[PDB]
């Protein structure tokens, strides 16, 4: 924190672009009475063997006092690109491009929910506010998860959680966090949750696939049903009692990849999570398109 110098504000705490040695970081600040928030991001963000492609590199946690107060800072690599929301915004896919987003998330995702068994291993992570808002563009075209801070932690040996777990974003909430049934001492129910909030992403990747010069244009999911900021309640009427998902564009059945990654998303939307796919299976089917005649 000492060395760095912030350029740009890029949106708990807050976002900028800062320079160390004249190398792009991310910086995210939080002040003092969030002290919790940023203590336990720094203690998801520093889990042993948590590095992987597809999670946002850590680089430091931090303290900084500028002569008045002190900030408290977490620091990470810088992706021009920012979140896949505001990259979906801007830009529309091919559907090598749609596969690419659509696999690195899952990838990601799969990592943080698997448990890497040893003396010395990676619990099982579940992210608890999964969006496109919280899922970064690389240079490349693949994606990388951030804002880890809601995240929870399994003891594999007691099939316990770290924390005393609402917490999330109301428009991507599982219909069991909306309707409140989910076991919350149960972390299977909470990597089930993510796979629904994974399946919405997708969604919004996938109107942005365009063949032919035809895509949709970008939405948030529910966009068609609630109003923006939405309350559990106005998305629990929705999406536990009249039972909805977003709209499947009939354009999808057109192409063999939007077909794929449609029924992906039928298999994430289940009311209840135990039908659901797991980011695993995702991660091989999307493998397994990515490579077919026709797709490649
Ligand atoms: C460990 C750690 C850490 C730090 N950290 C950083 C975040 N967030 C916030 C996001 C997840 C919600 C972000 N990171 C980056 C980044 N890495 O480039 C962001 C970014 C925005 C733009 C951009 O929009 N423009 C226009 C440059 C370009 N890049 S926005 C969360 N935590």
């Amino acid at each position: 924190a000492r060395t760095i110098v912030l350029q740009e504000s890029i949106g708990f705490g807050e976002v900028w672009r800062g320079k160390w040695r004249g190398e792009e970081v991310a910086v995210k600040i939080f002040s003092s009475r969030e002290e919790r928030s940023w203590f336990r991001e720094a203690e998801i963000y520093q889990t042993v063997m948590l590095r992987h492609e597809n999670i946002l590199g850590f680089i430091a946690a931090d303290n900084k006092d500028n002569g008045t107060w002190t900030q408290l800072w977490l620091v990470s690599d810088y992706h021009e690109h920012g979140s896949l929301f505001d990259y979906l915004n801007r830009y529309t896919v091919t559907v090598e491009g749609m596969i690419k987003l659509a696999l690195s998330t899952a990838s990601g995702l799969a990592h943080l929910h698997m448990e890497i068994v040893g003396t010395q291993g990676k619990p099982a992570i579940a992210h608890r506010d999964l969006k496109s808002k919280n899922i970064l563009v690389k240079k490349n075209g693949t994606c990388c998860i951030a804002d880890l801070g809601l995240a929870v932690r399994h003891d594999s040996a007691t099939d316990t959680i770290d924390i005393a777990p609402r917490v999330g974003t109301k428009r991507y909430m599982a219909p069991e966090v909306l309707d409140d049934s989910i076991n919350m001492k149960h972390f299977e129910s909470f990597k089930r949750a993510d796979i629904y909030a994974m399946g919405l992403v997708f969604w919004e990747i996938a109107r942005r696939c365009s063949i032919g010069g035809i895509h949709e244009d970008y939405q948030l999911p529910y966009y068609d049903l609630v109003p923006s900021d939405p309350s559990v309640e106005e998305m629990r009427k929705v999406v536990c009692e009249q039972k909805l998902r977003p709209n499947i564009p009939n354009r999808w059945q057109s192409c063999e990849a939007l077909r794929v990654m449609a029924k992906i998303m039928r298999e994430c939307w289940y009311a209840n999570g135990a039908a659901r796919l797991t980011a695993l299976r995702i991660k091989k089917t999307l493998s397994q398109l990515s490579q077919q005649e026709g797709i490649k």
